[PDB]
């Protein structure tokens, strides 16, 4: 009771990636979607519990800012 | 922000990606949708208990602002 | 108001990671999305508690900005 701070938290309980699995825990943040200023100090909470991946699976679990951080079509992947 | 907790949660109890598929659990904001939006402490509650995506799916689980983070549409065919 | 302490944690309880299988715990800064700091443009808080990848998997507990830092872009069949 009585906060001024940042409030909005996203959960999850268990994560199983298995199998060309690729996961994102956290947050993402593109350059483009979000630098700095007045910006959001407040975001909505999710929360799950188990989450698994079979098989070439890409899963965020977080936030996504500008939705070309963690996910993309095709690129110059030369690593 | 100043406003003393944020109402509004989503919840996922089970998730199970198979085969190709991504998801995207948690919040996706767009730039175009939310740079100042300095506030935001009431939104809508969602849960879900299982779902399951099977053979190149797509789910997003939470809130997706913009409509252009997680499905982005064919905008790049040129990679 | 006044405060030297940053609202904002990514929590992981219990982590494991097995074969050929890379974790990033913490925080991924790319140079791109913000180079020391400008604002908390994010500090969402993400709290997770049991992740395991096993399979050549990537697993990234934290915050990413850039998404340029511990992955990079794919080749995945479908957007």
């Amino acid at each position: 009771m009585k906060i001024d701070a940042i409030v909005g938290r996203n959960s999850a309980k268990d994560i199983r990636t298995e199998e060309r699995a690729r996961v994102q825990l956290g947050n993402v943040v593109t350059a483009a979607a979000l630098h700095g200023g007045i910006r959001i100090s407040d975001q909505t909470t999710n929360s799950v519990e188990t989450v698994v991946g079979k098989g070439e699976s890409r899963v965020l679990i977080g936030n996504e800012y500008g939705g070309k951080g963690f996910w993309d079509n095709h690129h110059h992947h030369h690593h």
